[PDB]
């Protein structure tokens, strides 16, 4: 039933307009500036970077989505082989449901099998911290894939306009959590999903020990309006209101900025809407340590294991293009090439006390 | 025959196009910030506020409308049965046909009797007062209704389209307000009605002791436009005059800074074209003590009771989700909550004096 | 044949789309704040103002347009007597052609004989004070309406494009209108022709004793837009040139702000595209002493007498309107009213060093 | 193979949809002041200006374009031919096809033969400076044509989505390009093709001796786009790649401004997107020597040699208008006339930390 939910998402994410639907990530409003003399030659553009303890490919990871059931299992196998293949780094979708029913393990457990080097991330919703999930969850989810680290998903806005949401994340629930990083072998990532994290959050999160974020800001899927649909297919009233929402949330960039801002110090990976190898550049320039993103990587794993080849070389040719373009020899370069900043994101940073001189340090 | 124009009004209001034609609220330029972690439960969340001496369930009201004759009466009825049953007060519209004839003292009495304890507002226009309206008229209007507070309405820019309009405010009104305020039991509201309240004008009813304001700002219905219509009907010349200045006016947004900043001490609604409870949210954030409506809350009462109580069912929620969604678990939190201030509203701000550090200190 | 080309520019301007075509005012950028307490009654209005030696009864003025042939001058009787009828200022359209054929010299003297106590105004073209017009020639132009100033006319744009034009504006013409102002009777007004003043230019001319502007700004009618369709009729292959000038020059409202600032004592009239009261209010209240017309005056006036009647009645009551909104009880109130400045005015105000505060300080 | 591309860049450029394809000069945002009172005569505007040794009739270049085969020459000849006859330097394209294959020598040489005065600007790419390019083969392309300068092209944008293109710019070849200028003959100017040079680039390039520089920015011929059709036409899958990159570059407006503010006292070519006289004015008032265009003269040539000494008539034409219009006697008062900065372009400026005031005084 629960399990539903899952196809239903899976299905509703891949085959209807939900991406980027009335939302922005700002990006328009980052633009590198192109270096006519780049002073390098394209074949010594060198993509390689940290990612915890591993190494890996490129800036680029595949964020969680799926699992729990056989055509989902499935999909993940397909990520997870042609990840390995690239070696960038995927998590998976939230694993409650692996934790719930014994039946659904399999669907995330087949992604270790079938990509033993990259990094693998876990994945498990923080309003499960408030209902009763605790150090023996967290380790189940970590050890059922062999995981690297785990990411907790926050999903408040999703679960609001939810036909069935748990909006419930008492600040108990992070006390709770600091005591779980206390005893787990692998760190933790704190993720949004599609509504961005804000320095107010961050810096909260930070207070309780955290120190790796994921933005996932508006301008890529839009889960409000996944929900909406969802709400509209059983005449649920919510619909309407969802409706009204549909913009809600920190803007990709916006956030990027927000949280290297507040926590200079942090890692941090920049998603939502990130579409091509250009948006993933923009995004590490801005600030981020490396660029996730998700349901193009579903789109294409859909139609096939060779598709979705296509398409990671397709990003991968794109970022080396904008770092070619900028004269950035490797990832450290691209995070302090020029860019500029203007319009709405501008504005943004302005209101928020974003310094934007200080800023410039920060970044480099 | 003055009950025609009441007529006249309720059916133009409701059936023509009137609503933000051509005019802006500006709260597209206030974006609240989200917050991943709320740091609270959805259930947990409490929407109650006062009003004035009195508890109200929600920090909304609906703003006066109608009344003087049968039908128009029997709207009222509907309108005061629900927000009775949903602890929001109500304002009745204009009572100035209820003293000139008899017959109509029903269709405004209807709301005390159907609903007993939510604050009930009183209504009579300012050119009333230039026109000899005193102490007593007030008192019959407010006992009327067992006011528990009475609104005088600002309306110089319909008087001025109007066919028939009265456009005669002399600063002599002012001496008169004051002098009535002495021995009124009940407190006075200035309210715009759809045009808005500038800080020159909130300043100058501030000085003569008045303390509660309500923006009624453009951007919503347009009473500028209703009366072109109604001047258009009757080959009336103004009509064409009337479309030149369909954008006249104070944005709701802007005058809610305006009125704040100006007279920090104030008592405000943020009316003027409130559609959603995300919109009462920015405006009561902005530096609202409350959100008003009218226009949608008379197009559902036409529709029925049970349309309507589907209405402020939805906008509660509304405003809600923005509640939770900010991490405010109540009303004097969504009052200090984050806030981003782009585009024509942060000119607006800048050009009128408003700075933006004492601003925020001001609305927290 | 010259009288040729004054049909031919009536028959393109009142009958083609060369209003605004590709041009703005700006004065959308200029916005005038509503006062929901005027503080005044609308019958207390007074609209009256001075007009150099002689007092008008609207501080609105018909700029010069025509004359040189008899349904020219037919046109003109029927502005000035309207003109005459609302106490309303006129100048008339270049008298080159009545210097030049005596025939011509009805067409403008009609104006005096119609109107015998408003303020005429002659005209002349700048590039004839180069082409060897001097003080007995403005003489003749002056007394020949009995004048109560003259107009010279700047148009270099327009005789650029124009397919006979003569673009001749040696500085010496200026120590020649410097000698002519010492011994005319009357004052000296330099008005652009919709191509707008520059503060470089007005601080020119001002340093040659020319006191009196007419900003004439781009956004009302578009003599570049005229003389590329008098090209195009001819196949003459500078049409395409002028489309590429279509937008060329000063808008209105930056004119107005520039002469003011400039020359803050100066006699300004704002004109340029003013086609409502409205725009007349946010001229004066911009830093105009008056607001002048020209294209809309013409094409009522072509309707006929009564048809000209209707429109000056609208401009009018538009005026008070705009005057009763923001409590101005007469022009100099208007003046000083509360103004917003937004948008491209304001980045065109920044760029060219005008610091808002000071220019504040200047229009009042 | 190589010839073949040549006639391939030609045919697209000329015949598809590649001229500002998603691309903007930000040239909208830069405005010249009209002077209502130039102060000078139409006839007596002097447009001759200095190209190193040599004189020019008008502050203009055609900047390189092609050759190496024979229909390819027969448009170099009408180009040239026409250029001779307005006193105007032309740029030849790539001679690396001449140096590779002795029957191109030709194409290339025609142009000094009917061309013997007008200076003739040679051009290489950078590329071949790292693939065994020197002294001789610039020596070569110099007296193939009797050069009075020699461009070297940055065009790391277009080798990046060429089917073929060879994206090497490693630092050495700068010091090579530094040990070619010790013993040329004639200087070295140093353009990009359509995507901008930026100040990092200037800086670098100045710092190894280079100070004569072509802006060529995007909002012109889009080079990105022309790979991509020949990308799309050859099922190349790099051209949904180019298609993300259509936008990339620095604006010309942008590069003019960030070359002149960097490398003040450089000798500079506004080129990208240059399509009237009103541009080429933009540009030099900007912070240009000279304005530069390729595509409207491929155009117009290829039509046939009346069709582009009509172009250059309208661009001349044009040029004088818009310096008649400022007040420009001669190019240096064109130099320093008064203009307004707006919208994307100011923004672009302010982060990039180009101080207006100081960049004020530099372009005079
Ligand atoms: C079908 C599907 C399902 C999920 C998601 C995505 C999609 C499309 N995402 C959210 C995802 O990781 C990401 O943060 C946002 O979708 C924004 O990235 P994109 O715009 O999709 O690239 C996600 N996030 C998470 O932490 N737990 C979850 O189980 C899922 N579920
Ligand atoms: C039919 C109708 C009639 C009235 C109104 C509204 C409507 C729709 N409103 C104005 C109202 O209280 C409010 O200030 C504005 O309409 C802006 O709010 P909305 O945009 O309608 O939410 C109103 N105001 C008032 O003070 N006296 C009046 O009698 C009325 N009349
Ligand atoms: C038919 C016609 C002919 C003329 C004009 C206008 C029209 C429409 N105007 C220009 C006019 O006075 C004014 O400056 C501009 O037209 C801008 O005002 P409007 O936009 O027309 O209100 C004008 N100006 C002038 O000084 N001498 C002239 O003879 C004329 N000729
Ligand atoms: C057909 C064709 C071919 C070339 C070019 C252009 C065209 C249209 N241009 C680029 C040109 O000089 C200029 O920098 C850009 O095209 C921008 O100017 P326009 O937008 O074309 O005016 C060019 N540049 C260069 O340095 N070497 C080359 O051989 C060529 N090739
Ligand atoms: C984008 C995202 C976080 C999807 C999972 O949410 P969910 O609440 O359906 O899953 P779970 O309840 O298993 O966390
Ligand atoms: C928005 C508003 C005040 C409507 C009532 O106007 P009116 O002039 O019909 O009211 P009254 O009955 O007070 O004249
Ligand atoms: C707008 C304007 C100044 C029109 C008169 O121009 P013109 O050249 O036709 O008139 P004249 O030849 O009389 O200067
Ligand atoms: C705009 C431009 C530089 C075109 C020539 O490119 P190319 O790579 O064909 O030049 P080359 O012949 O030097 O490789
Ligand atoms: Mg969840
Ligand atoms: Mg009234
Ligand atoms: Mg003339
Ligand atoms: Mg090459």
């Amino acid at each position: 039933d629960i399990v539903n939910r899952k196809v239903e998402h899976v299905e509703i994410a891949a085959f209807e307009n939900v991406d980027g639907l009335s939302s922005s990530t700002f990006l328009n409003d980052v633009i590198l500036v192109h270096q006519g003399f780049p002073g390098i030659s394209f074949s010594e553009i060198n993509t390689k970077t940290k990612f915890f303890r591993k190494e890996i490919s490129v800036p680029v990871m595949v964020t969680g989505m799926t699992g729990g059931r056989n055509e989902l299992g499935r999909i993940n196998k397909i990520i997870a082989e042609v990840a390995e293949k690239f070696g960038i780094p995927m998590g998976v979708g939230s694993q409650r449901v692996a934790i719930e029913k014994a039946e659904a393990r399999e669907s995330f457990a087949i992604v270790r099998k079938v990509a033993p080097t990259i990094p693998i991330i876990a994945n498990l919703g923080m309003p499960q911290l408030v209902k009763g999930y605790g150090l023996k969850e967290f380790q189940d989810a970590i050890q059922m894939i062999e995981a690297d680290a785990i990411a907790v998903h926050l999903n408040p806005a999703q679960e609001v306009f939810q036909p069935e949401g748990e909006p419930e994340y008492q600040i108990y629930a992070l006390e709770k959590l600091r005591d779980i990083s206390k005893e787990l072998s692998v760190p933790i990532i704190v993720k949004e999903s599609g509504n961005g994290i804000s320095m107010e959050t961050a810096k909260l999160l930070y207070s309780y020990g955290i120190k790796n974020f994921d933005t996932s800001g508006q301008g890529g899927t839009n889960w409000i309006a996944i929900e909406m649909i969802r709400d509209i297919r059983r005449g649920n009233w919510k619909a309407e209101s969802a409706k009204n929402f549909l913009d809600w949330g920190v803007p990709t960039a916006a956030s990027i900025m927000e949280v290297r801002y507040s926590v200079p110090d942090s890692f941090l990976v920049g998603s939502g809407g990130i579409r091509s190898g250009l948006d993933a550049a923009k995004a590490i320039a801005l600030g981020a340590d490396i660029a996730g993103m998700a349901l193009p990587v579903l789109k294409s794993a859909i139609e096939g294991k060779e598709s979705l080849e296509q398409f990671f070389r397709k990003i991968i040719f794109e970022l080396k293009a904008a770092m070619m373009l900028t004269g950035s020899k490797d990832v450290d370069a691209l995070k302090k090439t020029s860019i500029v900043i203007l319009g709405k994101l501008k504005e943004w940073a302005e209101y928020r006390g974003i310094n934007l001189s200080i800023y410039e340090k920060v970044r480099k």
